[PDB]
């Protein structure tokens, strides 16, 4: 087998030429000349199976992945895995292979105004789609946004999604960890367990705001941070929306707190297209009914030049998963399940 930075990369005979990319907590990944397709692909190797946290995230990912369809959405070409249960101890992912993601480019490129739109066109196009599913991805950054040469955009990482349940959203002060802590929504720090399609428009929200000046617009230094950032520059909330907060730790937190008055977009972002500072607010409203869904957005009118939605397809039928009280061992065997279409067979 080929080896990369010391790992066996069990792919072949498809497989070949292998380069090093990257690696994480998740596992290593490669780009790979697919010998079918005639390709370069990116493959990365995930051994999840002694957590159960990552065996939720490889069987998340996968069943959502293999189902949906769509131009800004990552897909799944191929999974590799051993040919039984006892021999399986790696998983292959086999996806389109990106030349970038939103993240490395923020550090590093001053993006136009025209490419600000057209990507955030983008994010809200596969959103929709996922939205449309009854599916929240609930990790939307810049990391997961991946580009190309000619900047198409690719929502990736699906692991960490679920159902919407809106109807199980309350709960708590200070319990909840959803997303990744900049692209966090007020109200998981406050009341949300995060299943409304409301924290992934946060999350946007976030991202539109860090492509306008490269920095993160809520750069909390912790968990508890977060808010700190958030009511910096939304200003206390109003009364209407501390009414929604029935929850009194959470109520009179915020009561607590001295008044403090919203920073104007217009002052944060002097350069910025006054459309999308408009979009911008309504991405990032502190109270998460009064802030804007995926399909207002699209047609706001920073994103006239682009809006089609004839050519913003939705899922042929929601998306139906119950994976908390399941063993590793159990998830291995719906992961080796759900990959066996993959197989010689
Ligand atoms: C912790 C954990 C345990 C078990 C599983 C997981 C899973 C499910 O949550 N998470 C993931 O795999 C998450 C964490 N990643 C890692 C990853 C690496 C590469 C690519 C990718 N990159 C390119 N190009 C590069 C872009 C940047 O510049 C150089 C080129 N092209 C195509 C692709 Cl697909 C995508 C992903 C992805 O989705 C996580």
């Amino acid at each position: 087998p080929e080896m990369v930075r010391g790992q066996v990369f069990d792919v072949g005979p498809r497989y070949t030429n292998l380069s090093y990319i990257g690696e994480g907590a998740y596992g290593m990944v490669c780009s790979a000349y697919d010998n079918v397709n005639k390709v370069r692909v990116a493959i990365k190797k995930i051994s999840p199976f002694e957590h159960q946290t990552y065996c939720q995230r490889t069987l998340r990912e996968i069943k959502i992945l293999l189902r949906f369809r769509h131009e800004n959405i990552i897909g799944i070409n191929d999974i590799i895995r051993a040919p039984t249960i006892e021999q399986m101890k790696d998983v292959y992912i086999v996806q389109d292979l990106m030349e970038t993601d939103l993240y490395k480019l923020l550090k590093t490129q001053h993006l136009s105004n025209d490419h600000i739109c057209y990507f955030l066109y983008q994010i809200l196009r596969g959103l929709k789609y996922i939205h449309s599913a009854n599916v929240l991805h609930r990790d939307l950054k810049p990391s997961n946004l991946l580009l190309n040469t000619t900047c198409d955009l690719k929502i990736c990482d699906f692991g960490l999604a679920r159902v919407a349940d809106p109807d199980h959203d309350h709960t708590g002060f200070l319990t909840e960890y959803v997303a990744t802590r900049w692209y966090r929504a007020p109200e998981i720090m406050l009341n949300s367990k995060g299943y409304t399609k409301s924290i992934d428009i946060w999350s946007v929200g976030c991202i539109l705001a860090e492509m306008l000046s490269n920095r993160p617009i809520f750069p909390g230094k912790h968990y508890l941070d977060q808010l700190n950032h958030i009511l910096g520059i939304l200003g206390s909330p109003s009364q209407e929306d501390l009414n929604c907060i029935i929850n009194l730790k959470a109520r009179n937190y915020l009561l607590s707190l001295p008044h403090k008055n919203k920073v104007p977009w217009n002052r944060l972002f002097p350069n910025a297209d006054s459309k999308a500072l408009d979009l911008l607010d309504k991405m990032l409203t502190f109270n998460p009914h009064k802030r804007i869904e995926v399909e207002q957005a699209l047609a706001h009118p920073y994103l006239e030049q682009y809006y089609d939605p004839s050519d913003e397809p939705i899922a042929e039928a929601p998306f139906k998963m119950e994976l908390d009280d399941l063993p590793k061992e159990k998830l291995k065997e719906l992961i080796f399940e759900e990959t066996a279409r993959f197989q010689p067979g």
